[PDB]
């Protein structure tokens, strides 16, 4: 309808694919090369679903910060015939509040989602589903299941995933630019 979702459609449009796990459908950000992002809650194996084709995962990692608590990010490297846009340069250098953003999501169940969930702060510490999380950004929108892996644009820049919400609130996983230097 204007500028943030033009920005958000652009991203979803050559950056998403559908990621299935034993844990169900996620959207999955694909960052450069064969390298995708998707919540830890997924649970990726060594085999997985992108865009229903069987996929091998050649490699992942569930980050963690340098305190040694959880990030909820995965970083998987897909064992794909096919290389994404390389969209590091609209990604974070720091941890920041946002104003005006949009979470976009694309699944079976949710095709072609665009949410303006507004204003984000930068919310830091929280216990998400019992695990203590850290770099957490907040928007006061009510999120459901069904829209982890979202992607959180504002014009401009990549700025997180979806993690999880408490039904008045929801959660993301911060992108930084510097979890993606190869």
């Amino acid at each position: 309808m204007g500028p943030g979702f033009d920005f958000a459609q652009a991203i979803m449009k050559k950056n998403t694919v559908i990621a299935r796990t034993e844990k169900g459908e996620f959207t999955m950000l694909g960052v450069y090369d064969r390298v995708a992002v998707i919540p830890t809650h997924a649970s990726v194996g060594e085999i997985i679903y992108i865009n229903d084709v069987e996929t091998r995962v050649l490699d992942a990692c569930a980050l963690r910060d340098l305190t040694d608590t959880n990030l909820e990010i995965t970083i998987v490297k897909l064992d794909r015939n096919q290389k994404f846009r390389d969209i590091r340069h609209f990604l974070p250098r720091c941890e920041d509040d946002y104003n005006d953003a949009v979470l976009s999501v694309h699944t079976s169940k949710f095709p072609n989602m665009y949410i303006p969930v507004g204003q984000v702060t930068n919310y830091g510490f929280l216990n998400l589903g019992g695990t203590p999380t850290h770099r957490i950004l907040m928007y006061n929108f009510p999120t459901r299941a069904g829209q982890c892996g979202g992607v959180v644009t504002t014009t401009g820049k990549v700025i997180g995933i979806h993690v999880g919400g408490n039904g008045a609130q929801g959660f993301a996983a911060m992108l930084l630019h510097s979890y993606f230097t190869d």
